[PDB]
């Protein structure tokens, strides 16, 4: 698995 | 925490 | 660019 | 549209 983040705001391993 | 998903192709908890 | 499509819940040429 | 960006790296409006 891997480190996520993401913007859409509203903004958080995968 | 809540369901991610992401497309970009590449294709994946928050 | 590539066509990018996101799920957090909100779910959209990057 | 909104700003949208993504980090999982592959790291980019909606
Ligand atoms: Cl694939």
């Amino acid at each position: 698995a891997r480190l996520a983040n993401f913007l859409v705001a509203i903004k958080x391993k995968v």
